[PDB]
């Protein structure tokens, strides 16, 4: 009962942004027939309900907690839509509350959700370089196994139901203090009279800093700050990951600290990539 | 033009786990080597030590300092039996230590009082990249004298990085440093919320290594700290001192950096509980909290 | 209208705890006549009636007074087939004095509207010693005249209404006295620590701070408290640790750094992790620990 | 040898400005004759006079007093042929008010004994109101005996004097404090501009606010201040920054973990970068600032 083309050819999408977009391309490649509910407006269906009701597998791919309600929920909602025996793929970055809760509602239908939110951005989207982070029972995980190997180069499964959506947020505070870290200790150095070629020059030809952050430190130089993740984006996961550490009763205060910076990154350009917070220091220093 | 034909004799101030691998290095290069440290002793039994800065400055041609912090270098550096006491206008000093702007400035100002350059040239790396001459060296000073120094720089390090003038790159090495401490307390962190929450301390670690948005230095930690191994590379003891440097010259510039002051907290809590120990012990500290 | 003891002697309480318990005695000194329900069917007040479930409390109450820990206790027990709301008549107020997130707020008061009933997020400031002597200050989002109603209630068990603006208002004043009061104590235990670190006599220490205009009546008692090791609860770490969560997320979501109360945050999780059940400011001896080794 | 205007009635000031020459008002009215020294020659009280050197002071002078901003300002003064030291004799008394580092007041404490000079690190809590009144708190390390020979000065400049311990446990008590009203104030500040950011009504927040009992007198103050935009320098924030940094520096010398003082640090760096010599309490400003754009 593995989710090949040949036994569920069609997948509809609840959300079709930047990232399931890149991911629909290569499951289109790899020969699925895709359709897709946005509340705006590839097919696109009037509601989740009539999405899920024409699709065999569903995959999720909504920007935070209440837009999942929003969509699984009710006589409109796709849970109403699928049939008993079906899985349902949620690759949102969503707290660990509303996992649990849709994992329970997916059971009362017979379906199985799988938490299996990615590490990667648009340019890993678009190699399917993505690394997918699953949560669920060994069985199930390998039902999925084409689809997932159709978006990502590598799955990871990470523990039972929950799991993913946990490891996402290890991964993402691990992104956002490693900006806020880097756009900190750039400022620093131009503070003290560094010139900001040979610092982002030196910057990018030591080991402490990852293959991501060198990317963005990059982009920076150059005043580029084009969306690949958005700052509205970045600070919503670390408003879940310091929600779900205070939760656990877990001092953060490097990834605290992190958050704080990334809200005003968010208020001054919501839209331009995470990233724009190294300018937004810079502006610091220079007034 | 600091090659081993025109200045053969490098003298080491200090010389214990990055020097005496960076004199190995400088040893297979063609330069004689000789040390001072306050108790005699290196990893390098042979070697020879002398029992004043002043006496090893005097039989070298270029210095070579590495010590622990400003006090340890105003101790070695000043007075009748300090090292520049005992070298000769035109020399070069090479402090590769990881101190303070202020001790840098005062250094180098002491340095021209003697016709002594003072080149500040921290390194970025390790042990490891010690022992495959693999560190970068963080120089500053005028361009003249650092390519009087290059032939030494080549022998221990890969990459030369000219950060500016005097006092470049004593503050290029804490913008580094900052990096690599909050590098690792974030990382500490996150690990610690993924084991709170239930995730298997195997699977998460090794997921980790996966992930591109964590440096290769970490990942090295990382590793490691699987193991619960923290030999010392480099200790808490010294890179809770670096943080405590950059912090303080961070707000002599007066410029916010919340995300690097709380890394500072958590590695004074890692050095409060174990001083000697690897700096990335703060990832076995937090295992212990959510324990 | 006004909900004196003669129009609407019957006050039902959803949630009993430290808080409200002593409300409803002061309450039932004005006059009215109490009733509770709670989870666990017990309350510090063996003589209060106690209730099979929220609807059951709501249907024989003419005022619904809400006293319960976070956003997850509120939902389970105003909603749902057995939930409070569902029990009250058009009209009638909920008064709810728990300590609630600003979407858990906004989210009763549309099912209360879709009711036709008022709900009034009033939380309070003080702990249990101002609960005792009726010296809580209520913190009350809502129209003028539903606060009005309101007004003998709030009398009895407080010293001081303070209109914060219209719903929601008052639970976002809440959230900002919680941020002053969780951080106050976080940095009074840090600057603590660094005395006795660098080798200044413990009780010589308390006592100085005690004579220092830069710390506040509510943290020089606790400061006191501290010097006897007296970390009995007023306010549990768990439930300081909760509202200092709730305030970090609603900064997050107006976007707001406040790095201050984050890293405060941080060290009352801490706290909790080591006592959920003792005084909040507990972390002062959790900060002597560390520094003693 | 007690320190009375009759037994050593001249009092040399190194450093005179806003602290110092109001404590030398007070000084004056007991009974003694002050003169001062600034880098400047320049100090509001014109019956002052001021002489040349740090050295000619002392020279001048029975008992010395200190009040400079910082540690590189006390050696540049303190050391050389010609400072303050070289000019003073064996048997007198130094009493610093500056606020310094430990690291500071050791070298300046072992200065003094090789000159017979016992030296006082004699910190103040309290800003400008507080001298005009002599309301300060003096923060005073050294021993019982040479404290006690201080005492009619230190009576006439404040209200109460804590003797901390030995030499330094004056500095000390003083960066415990200095953290507590740094945070105390960015606390506020962050807590303030949470509330603006979610809608409350600046002036109803501001009102509610003086109300509370978490906020120190001191704070009430400053948010009184700030409700009306007014950052006149009290205790600026160049100088607040400047005691906050040596707060974390002693602290991490000590390796004691303070994320909330830390965190505090970093706003006020922002804080004086803005606005260098206003008040330290214009963060409440600059926040407001933030969440209003
Ligand atoms: N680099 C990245 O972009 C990364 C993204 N993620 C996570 O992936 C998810 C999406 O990322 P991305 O695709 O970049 O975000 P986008 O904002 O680019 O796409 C958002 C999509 O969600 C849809 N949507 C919004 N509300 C609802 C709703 N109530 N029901 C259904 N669909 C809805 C939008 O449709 P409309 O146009 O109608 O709003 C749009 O199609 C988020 O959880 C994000 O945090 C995680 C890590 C990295
Ligand atoms: N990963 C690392 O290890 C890194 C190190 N650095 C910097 O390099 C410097 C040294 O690091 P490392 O070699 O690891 O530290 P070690 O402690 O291994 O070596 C310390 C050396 O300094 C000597 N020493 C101590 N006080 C004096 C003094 N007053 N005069 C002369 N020599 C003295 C010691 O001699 P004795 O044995 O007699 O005390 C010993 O030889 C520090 O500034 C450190 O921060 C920078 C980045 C990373
Ligand atoms: N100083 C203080 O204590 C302060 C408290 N507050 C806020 O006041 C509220 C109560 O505080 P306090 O009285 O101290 O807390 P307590 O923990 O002392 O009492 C909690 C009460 O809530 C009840 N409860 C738990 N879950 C539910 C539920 N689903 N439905 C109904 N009742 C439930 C418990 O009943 P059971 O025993 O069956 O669990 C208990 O009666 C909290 O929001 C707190 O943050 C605000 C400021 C200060
Ligand atoms: N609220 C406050 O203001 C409080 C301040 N403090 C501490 O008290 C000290 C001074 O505070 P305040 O008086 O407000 O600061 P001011 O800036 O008002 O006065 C500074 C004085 O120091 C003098 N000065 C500067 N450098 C030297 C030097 N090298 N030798 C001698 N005198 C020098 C200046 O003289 P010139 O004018 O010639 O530069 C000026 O007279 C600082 O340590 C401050 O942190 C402590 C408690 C309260």
């Amino acid at each position: 009962q593995i989710l090949s083309p040949e036994n569920a050819p069609r997948i509809g999408f609840i959300g079709f942004g930047a990232m399931a977009s890149r991911m629909g391309d290569h499951l289109k490649t790899a020969g699925y027939t895709i359709s897709a509910y946005t509340p705006s407006g590839v097919p696109m269906l009037p509601t989740p309900l009539a999405l899920a009701k024409q699709a065999d597998t569903v995959v999720v791919c909504v920007p935070d907690d209440e837009a999942l309600a929003a969509s699984m929920y009710g006589e409109n909602g796709a849970l109403a839509g699928m049939t008993k025996g079906s899985l349902l793929i949620n690759t949102s970055s969503v707290s660990p509350e509303a996992t649990a809760t849709l994992y329970e509602a997916g059971q009362k239908h017979g379906v199985v959700v799988l938490d299996a939110p990615v590490s990667g951005s648009t340019p890993e989207a678009d190699s399917a370089s993505l690394v997918i982070l699953v949560g669920g029972d060994k069985d199930d995980v390998a039902r999925a196994a084409p689809i997932f190997d159709a978006i990502g180069k590598l799955t990871i499964h990470a523990g039972p139901t929950g799991s993913g959506a946990r490891l996402k947020l290890v991964i993402n505070g691990i992104m956002g203090a490693g900006l806020t870290t880097l756009a900190e200790s750039v400022a620093y150095g131009l503070s003290a009279g560094l010139d900001r070629s040979m610092l982002f020059d030196a910057l990018d030809q030591v080991a402490v800093i990852s293959p991501h952050h060198k990317r963005k430190l990059k982009a920076a130089k150059d005043g580029n700050f084009a969306p690949q993740f958005p700052a509205r984006l970045m600070q919503k996961d670390m408003r879940l990951l310091l929600d779900a550490a205070a939760r656990e009763a877990v001092p953060v205060p490097t990834l605290a600290a992190a958050t704080q910076q990334l809200s005003l990154t968010r208020r001054l350009s919501p839209n331009e990539d995470y990233s724009s917070l190294i300018r937004v220091m810079e502006k610091i220093v220079a007034n």
